[PDB]
């Protein structure tokens, strides 16, 4: 039902039970989550993807619950990372998770009644817990063996110089309670994030189970790329960002205005809330149509609406 | 000078710097100490050798510092071994923690004067430690990739029939901070243990450097086995141990005297206080005399005076 859905935005990369999940979906409105580590003051373009399927959901019926890594952004996600990753102090990264916090919560709705969105900070636990506590219980459930020859960190494994801490190492098992620990208190069964994050899930998803026997279920997204293969979320001396204050409301608009043809039918699907239908009737009308694919307009006006409101909109051109 | 001493009995299997750990010894009196985890409500002959060695470098005017692992008694230690060392309770734990702290204290002398042995426990700086603090404060130092590697945990690793979880993996980290913690508020500068604490010690000495720019040794006394081959301090009713209610001091002495005539010298050189010279001065008189070697009566007189005192003693001849 939903996960065709996504499927044909292109906004699903794998899912850990296509069935089961499609059918727990159909049971009733369930509860799912997707987290964000503080790496910055503000997300960007790539974060905006998970964070806004979260509110797709909803729209669905369901309950999203965004989460800020207060904890794990003192630690460092190795997921296909080229190399280690810098340990920020405990005063920054409260900075910035509190920025985060309140930087999500104008995209998806904490009042709507039932399905009202929640924010969490997995600081919460982690914060507070015993190192003993940590290894003992959650520890004991993790083989080192099939820890090492998960994708997210088999490079900085076996190769060259590509190390691992074992900082970082650990991250794995954070990210692996979150969801327990989320499940266990509002029982969150669905977790989604992107492909680098499969491999988190995952544990997420097998620990829950020999911690609570509950079947849980994880879906990423595809990792957004422009068409000319160069990353995204950051162009220049500055990615993206959502903060207006690091990327002006003008500046926005004119990145997507400045949007690939190979791109932007596929960004429309990604970053706006058009149905499939009338954003292939655009496609379908910048093709027939001898004038200027209208498109980007589009896809500017709506993003910058998303993310800036209709105050940021006027403040684009002007 | 006190290191070929040990050498002569061989109580010595290998030591980090010689040269420099020689000069050190020489330069004045210094602080060392070893661990002893919680595994059980008593101490064997096993435990007994490496506890003899920290008196003996008392004797020589240092001071030893006799650690009870009150924390990683919760973790477990996977050094060579081949199965997971399965979890115990806090609550028996830290009843098997007083136990071997009460049952060490005679051995060594805590008021002698200046060298006067000190009783520690990581518990301590373990379990009140933030598990977010640990994996970065300390973690950040250790490689994964170097970890695998290590002796004692290689078996676990390579190995299809075996395997390690993340609690006892991260035993080392524990043992490691240890050493650095101990340095940092006794001024202790090396450790000793079996053979198979080796890696242990190692890990502790290049984190003590690279958290306190100083510069620790390392020594491990040979695990004493039985000529025959089979593990030492085993015996039909389980092990011998050091209590007295597990082990009667008459079932305890006539373990002793009925060692093998080809270890009775060995293990008097190592569970004994008899001068090199005497030990040799007995084996040679042995050695030619149509009476029956009574190197076993001195070694059992000797040891279970060592351990159970003159009670113990006339309590196993009655
Ligand atoms: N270009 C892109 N396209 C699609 N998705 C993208 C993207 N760029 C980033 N993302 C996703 O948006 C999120 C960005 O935040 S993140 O720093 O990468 N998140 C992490 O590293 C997770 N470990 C955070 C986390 C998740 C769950 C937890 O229980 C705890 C922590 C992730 O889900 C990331 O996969
Ligand atoms: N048969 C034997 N011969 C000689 N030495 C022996 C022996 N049997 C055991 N030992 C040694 O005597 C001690 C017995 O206690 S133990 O439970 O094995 N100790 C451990 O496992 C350490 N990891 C404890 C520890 C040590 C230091 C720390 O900072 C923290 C913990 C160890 O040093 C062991 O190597």
């Amino acid at each position: 039902n939903l996960i065709k859905q996504l499927q044909e935005r292109g906004l699903v990369a794998q899912v850990t039970d296509e069935e089961a999940l499609a059918e727990r979906l159909a049971q009733g409105p369930i509860a799912l989550y997707c987290g964000f580590d503080p790496t910055a003051d503000s997300l960007h373009l790539g974060h905006l993807v998970p964070l806004l399927c979260l509110k797709r959901f909803q729209q669905a019926g369901h309950k999203p619950v965004a989460l800020v890594g207060g904890a794990t952004g003192l630690i460092g996600d190795p997921s296909f990372k080229a190399a280690e990753r810098k340990l920020n102090t405990e005063e920054t990264v409260q900075e910035w998770v509190d920025k985060i916090r309140k930087q999500v919560a104008p995209f998806l709705d904490f009042d709507c009644g039932e399905n009202s969105a929640i924010a969490a900070n997995n600081y919460d636990w982690f914060g507070n817990m015993n190192v003993l506590t940590f290894l003992r219980d959650i520890g004991k459930h993790f083989s080192v063996n099939q820890m090492i020859n998960k994708e997210a960190v088999k490079q900085r494994l076996n190769r060259e110089d590509q190390g691992i801490s074992f900082t970082e190492f650990s991250y794995n098992l954070l990210q692996g309670y979150d969801f327990a620990c989320l499940n266990k208190q509002y029982g969150v069964v669905l977790q989604i994030g992107g492909s680098d994050q499969w491999g988190n899930i995952t544990s997420g998803i097998d620990l829950t189970r020999r911690l609570h026997q509950n079947q849980v279920f994880g879906l990423t997204v595809p990792l957004i790329t422009k068409a000319d293969g160069t990353k995204f979320g950051k162009t220049e001396g500055g990615a993206v960002w959502l903060d207006p204050k690091k990327t002006s409301p003008y500046k926005f608009y004119q990145f997507w205005i400045n949007t690939a043809d190979a791109d932007v039918y596929r960004f429309l699907k990604f970053f706006t809330f058009m149905s499939i239908e009338e954003i292939n009737a655009l496609e379908e009308e910048d093709k027939n149509s001898g004038k200027a694919p209208r498109a980007q307009y589009v896809l500017a006006e709506q993003v910058t609406r998303l993310v800036h409101g209709e105050e940021g909109l006027q403040a684009a051109k002007r």
